[PDB]
């Protein structure tokens, strides 16, 4: 409750069911949850304009990731857009959500990437668009990095890459997973693919071992599409533990990390479908 007074709303099963079937109770719901939105005006920096898709899209300070090679001292030099979100039961930094990079944020990102260690990329963007084709179809270096491509493996929803870093001695793995299948329509039938992913990808954080590092999920604006997935994957942790989902507090605890995470209504009922489809899966 450090930005705004957090909510919450406990479903068991049968509400769950009923409650993703309810537009007009989840609308109400849901234009009630604070955006925190941070002020344009808040970051003085020349340059920045580069550096964000979006005016009005911009990652709150007190969570947002800080860039400390080579300069960490330059407001725009440690300037990306992202910010560290935490995941089920408040780990810190679960995930980064982030924009989609641009041409003028590759490097950045990939200076990221590398900075936190991060062993994962959730992207979450069709193949018609935005966001640019920020890796390369073999091989590029960045900052002393090279990014290295060793696979492409193609599945119905999405295409996992499986990439080389490498910088001195020293090389990590990367996983990073093109979601392809993302619906226009939020209808419960097109829940079964989102659904597969975030049950892939927590498997696969799973395998990282104790304390993985940082999670990079990205769409266009890093807060719709995005937000989506990570309270997906916070509520079906939840699920599992508790059996009970609570999307609202889960919302509003992505909001305190990062303004506008589950931007739309449609966006918000879906993360209810998903949600209600995977109840019942597990009670087989």
């Amino acid at each position: 409750n450090l930005y705004f007074q957090s909510m919450s709303r406990v479903l068991q099963a049968e509400e769950l069911h009923e409650k993703a079937l309810d537009p007009f109770l989840l609308q109400a719901e849901f234009f009630e949850i604070p955006m925190n939105f941070v002020d344009p005006k808040e970051y003085d920096i020349p340059g920045l304009v580069r550096k964000n898709r979006y005016k009005t899209i911009l990652p709150n300070p007190h969570s947002r990731v800080c860039l400390t090679s080579p300069d960490p001292d330059d407001p725009l030099s440690s300037y990306i857009n992202a910010n560290y979100i935490r995941g089920y039961g408040g780990e810190e930094k679960v995930y980064i959500a982030t924009q989609g990079p641009i041409v003028s944020t590759v490097a950045d990102f990939w200076r990221m990437v590398w900075q936190e260690h991060t062993p994962i990329i959730v992207m979450i963007t069709n193949i018609e668009e935005k966001c640019t084709e920020y890796w390369p179809e073999e091989q590029v270096a960045y900052d002393g990095v090279e990014i290295t491509v060793q696979k492409v493996i193609h599945t119905e929803d999405y295409r996992l890459r499986l990439i080389s870093l490498k910088s001195g001695t020293e090389e990590r793995g990367l996983k990073h997973y093109w979601f392809t299948s993302w619906p226009d329509q939020k209808t419960p039938d097109r829940a079964p693919p989102l659904l597969h992913l975030v049950r892939e990808v927590e498997e696969a954080a799973q395998q990282e071992g104790p304390h993985c590092a940082p999670i990079i999920v990205h769409c266009s604006a890093g807060i719709g599409r995005t937000g989506c997935f990570i309270a997906t994957s916070i509520c079906c942790q939840q699920l599992r533990q508790e059996g009970v989902v609570d999307i609202l507090k889960t919302t509003c605890q992505l909001r305190q990390d990062r303004g506008g995470m589950i931007q739309t209504c449609e966006q918000y009922q879906f993360v209810h479908h998903v949600m209600s489809l995977y109840e019942k899966q597990l009670s087989h």
